[PDB]
DNA sequence: CTGTCTATTGCG
DNA sequence: TCGCAATAAGACA
């Protein structure tokens, strides 16, 4: 519980390394063995009026009844499995927060990526934190303020950039997700896979 | 009626 | 290799 605090205007997150190399390797191995990713029609989204396969693999796990929707795609959560419960329980232990849902994004290499968005779901519990736990290759994670994007922005607030390491936890606390977009940009020189888990408190 | 704010490619 | 600008339109609300 030594945390790096990430502060900017309307930005309140914190970052720590939860697990040492050997433990994070074991957890990564088990994630690779056990996680089942969506394919085909459940891996296409619509943005700007055009449909695309997502440039990564995704999976959702959580309590019965929950659903998760973004960009024209609805995902239903698979029942919890031991490796995800273990990570969930550790994260809750260390933060005092609870979660009933996890979105998993796997980036096979640096060309897999995710575009800019806020985690402002309707189904998301108002004011609840999001716990982002990473395994595998380090990848750069980028926060941009809502008012600073476009050719002429309302304001020019500085972008915030963090490398997210193997075994790390990034807590995204209110009001981070009302004011800041985030993304995981392409990093061509990264050749190895990364699995990210974002634990959330969803409304049934 | 008003009026929307979102994955890839094409530059530089 | 990288980050930014440009990118439908109609079914909502």
């Amino acid at each position: 519980h030594s945390w790096r605090h990430i502060r900017a205007e309307g930005l309140d997150s914190s970052y720590t390394v939860l697990f040492g190399k050997a433990e994070a390797d074991e957890i990564f191995q088990e994630l690779e063995k056990e996680v089942e990713y969506f394919t085909g029609a459940l891996a296409r989204v619509q943005v700007f009026g055009k449909w695309h396969s997502v440039p990564r693999k995704q999976a959702t796990y959580g309590d019965a009844g929950l659903t998760y929707t973004f960009s024209g795609l609805t995902l239903s959560p698979k029942p919890w499995i031991p490796v995800l419960e273990r990570i969930r329980d550790h994260v809750s232990g260390v933060t005092g927060q609870t979660f009933n849902f996890v979105l998993i994004n796997r980036y096979k290499d640096g060309s897999d990526h995710i575009g800019e968005h806020r985690d402002d779901c309707r189904e998301l519990a108002p004011g609840s934190p999001i716990a982002s736990v990473s395994f595998g290759a380090s990848r750069d994670f980028v926060f941009r303020h809502k008012d600073s994007r476009g050719k002429s922005p309302s304001r020019r607030v500085a972008v915030v950039r963090l490398p997210l390491a193997h075994g790390s936890l990034l807590m995204m606390n209110h009001p981070t997700n009302t004011h800041w977009y985030h993304s995981l940009p392409v990093r061509k020189k990264v050749l190895a896979p990364r699995v990210n888990l974002t634990f959330r408190k969803i409304l049934l």
